[PDB]
């Protein structure tokens, strides 16, 4: 069992949970690939058997009558149909475990507080849209954000998948330009071209909210415009730099990942969007300052009168700190939930302590947990971590096009 | 079987073919990644053949007379004596290769410019001290720092080893109190207690340079006071915060690592101190701001009148940036070589590109190359990396007690 040290306090623990890691990751004793972003009834049964045992452990009925009955039931359903169906409470527990098991999420202190919307009876792309609008409405909640997931029908033999082609429910268009550049968010060029190709009349702003491309089984995707009043946004201003409002910057309130696959007990839900609330560095450091995103860093530094001709002036660091200040201030002013990287990493440390007690460890991807500014100023920098895959899980999947 | 490696800022793809050589298998398995953990008889001929083969390929002289001749002599020496001695140029070439192979070193663009002092004919702690003293004054060079390594005698069976008991040649004292807490550097409270225990009269200050504990084989160590005119230090002041000088902070000029074991061609040199120059985050972010180091962060924030009452004022980030500015400014005004983390990481990206052509890859430890502040503002953050062990190498080793 791996020995794990916290270097700020000196404390030492052993990750016994890691020995139960089912699926394999990309590293070998030859080489570590930790920094890479993207590294049969019999196997369905054993996956399902393990999830069911997990579920009956959580409700304190391990080995009970109801426990054996459900195993027997699942094997009989897989025999007669090649698949099986989750009970509603198994689905709720499975969605919470998937979040709990997500190594790259620093927000997991919250994992038990998750609203699960059961959309498995969903019948079309049009009904899919209504479920999604209600998800956004519930989760936004006028700025007091609530964590939620909506679960659409599972992958099953004989029919195609429900898919949300958008990587998030709320995304800004990215328009390739006259002179080869991008207007808007360069991360979203591909889906933007798909929306236009599928009938959308583009705008030409930098913060144009994209429509949804929704795929019902064995159907082309269908375009759905989001109602403007369902998309809460936050104009960005700085508490002391008044010229900052003149940049015209904005971000949206709700982070809602919609392109990941939810796997529970061998069943696969390729459409199961989920949302929480932002950590300020995602917006201020990554989305605004990444050279391949909005890339505003030098424009802000010039405005601040910083000496941008030498790196040793630390102009990049100084400009990025004020951009993050502006994000926090703007979301607090608008009364939209947001967490700063110090509060979030501090709460993640409590999660590791709760999880060491509860499960004997906790899967964590160090490079993703440590924030992209001020890393060693946060307690997670000084914490060794063990990264591995547990199921139930959120998995990546290829884009449907 | 050749890891695909992407850079996310540009979109470029490379393949690390060099990874196919990895010797000392690392800590990761397909089941769990341990990339974030700090510290995770005639086999000698195998590593000797391989190193000699390395040497001759690097001089474009493989498979030609001088190559075969050197192969037989190492055979004859190990057959007769059970070990072998390295030719001068081989020792020079191996020291540079060990630097070049260090996955945690961001400064390897400099790997080809290294001064090797051959101290293999040494005997006793008095000879070490004059060797170490020659290194220090050469490397310091009145602040125009020059990378250097001094190679003390190799290890042989039956007889003890040369060891420098200090982790660095310049370290500051750490003294406990009437209450456990430490005045000075808490990273060195152990070796401070050993220095006091071995006859040294401790100071009171927060920046007292410790004496050296040098150990010749099979003999107890001996304390050595370092010549004060040879320990070049830099008082810390800020360009515009006139009170920063009053905090009385200093750091020394020469980062000289004296606890790592140099290993070339199966031979092991437990005393081989190497040095270069500091990246400024090492001093200003880790040494001065780490909670378990000098921990000065809040004291600077109080002086800057920052609001330490809520983490979302980003007061830690602001004070950290200004501490780093003061380090760069102070070293520049003292005319002592230093490199900021933007300049350093940009040169490392160049080093990666050089090494892709020269060797088809580069072992790099992402969590150690990315700087501890402003990580995603530097290019290395957006570069996927592959970590693995090549030989020759610098390796960690147990404390000599
Ligand atoms: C409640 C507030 C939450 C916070 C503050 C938070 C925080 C974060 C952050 C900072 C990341 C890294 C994202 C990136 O750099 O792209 C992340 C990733 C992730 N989060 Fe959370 N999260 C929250 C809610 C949730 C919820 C409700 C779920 C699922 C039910 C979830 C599941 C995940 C997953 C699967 C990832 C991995 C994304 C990827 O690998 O690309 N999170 N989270
Ligand atoms: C000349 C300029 C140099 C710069 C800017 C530089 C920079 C760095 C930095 C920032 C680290 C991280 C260490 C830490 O965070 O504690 C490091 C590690 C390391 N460097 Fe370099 N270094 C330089 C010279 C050298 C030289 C001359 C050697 C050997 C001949 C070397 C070998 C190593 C090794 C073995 C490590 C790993 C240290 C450890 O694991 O604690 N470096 N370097
Ligand atoms: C729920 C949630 C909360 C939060 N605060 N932040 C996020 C950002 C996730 C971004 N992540 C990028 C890669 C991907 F697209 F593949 C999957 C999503 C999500
Ligand atoms: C050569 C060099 C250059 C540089 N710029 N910085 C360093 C810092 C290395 C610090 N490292 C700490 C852990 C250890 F003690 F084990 C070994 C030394 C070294
Ligand atoms: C290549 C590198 O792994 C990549 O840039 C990662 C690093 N860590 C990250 N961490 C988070 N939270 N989000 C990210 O997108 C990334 N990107
Ligand atoms: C636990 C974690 O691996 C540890 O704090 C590491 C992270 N990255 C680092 N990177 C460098 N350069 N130096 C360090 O000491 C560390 N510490
Ligand atoms: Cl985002
Ligand atoms: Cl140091
Ligand atoms: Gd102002
Ligand atoms: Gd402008
Ligand atoms: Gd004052
Ligand atoms: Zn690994």
């Amino acid at each position: 069992f791996p020995r794990v040290k916290n270097w700020e306090v000196g404390s030492i623990t052993y990750d016994t949970l890691s020995a139960q890691a089912q699926q394999d990751g990309p590293c070998t004793p030859r080489r570590c690939l930790g920094s890479l972003v993207f590294p049969a009834p019999e196997q369905l049964l054993s996956q399902a058997r393990d999830f069911i045992n997990q579920y009956y452990s959580s409700i304190k009925r391990s080995g009970s009558q109801a426990h054996e009955q459900r195993l027997q039931e699942v094997e009989a359903e897989v025999a007669a149909t090649g698949t099986y169906q989750l009970r509603e409470s198994e689905l709720v527990f499975g969605a919470k475990q998937a979040w709990r098991n997500a190594p790259r999420c620093v927000g997991r202190i919250q994992w038990g507080k998750l609203q699960v919307f059961d959309a498995r009876d969903c019948r079309s792309a049009q009904e899919m849209f209504t479920y999604i609008c209600n998800h956004i409405k519930y989760a936004t909640n006028r700025g007091n954000l609530r964590s939620a997931i909506t679960v659409f029908p599972q992958r099953c033999p004989g029919r195609g998948d429900f898919r949300i082609w958008n990587s998030q429910l709320v995304r800004y268009a990215g328009y390739r330009q006259q002179d080869g550049s991008v207007r808007g968010d360069p991360a979203n060029v591909e889906i933007t071209e798909l929306c236009i190709q599928h009938g959308w009349t583009p705008g030409n702003g930098r913060f144009d909210v994209l429509p949804l491309l929704l795929q019902a089984p064995d159907e082309p995707p269908e375009l759905f415009l989001l109602p403007p009043e369902l998309v809460l946004e936050v104009p960005l201003e700085h508490p002391t730099l008044e010229w900052f409002a003149a940049l015209g910057l904005r971000w949206y309130a709700l982070p809602a990942v919609s392109n990941m696959l939810l796997e529970i007990g061998g069943l696969e839900f390729p459409a199961a969007p989920f949302s929480g609330w932002y950590m300020s560095t995602e917006i201020g450091t990554r989305n605004l300052c990444d050279p391949h995103r909005y890339n505003i860093l030098e424009d802000v530094a010039v405005c601040m009168d910083l000496d941008t001709r030498t790196t040793s002036s630390l102009w990049k660091d100084k400009a990025a700190v004020e951009i993050n200040v502006a994000v926090l201030h703007s979301y607090q002013l608008a009364k939209v939930t947001i967490v700063d990287h110090h509060a979030a990493t501090a709460s993640f440390m409590k999660h590791l302590e709760n999880e060491q007690k509860a499960r004997g460890g906790c899967p964590a991807d160090w490079a993703w947990i440590v924030p992209p500014i001020s890393g060693s100023l946060t307690p997670v920098f000084h914490q060794e971590m063990v990264n591995y895959f547990l199921s139930p899980a959120f998995r990546y999947q290829p884009d449907p096009w």
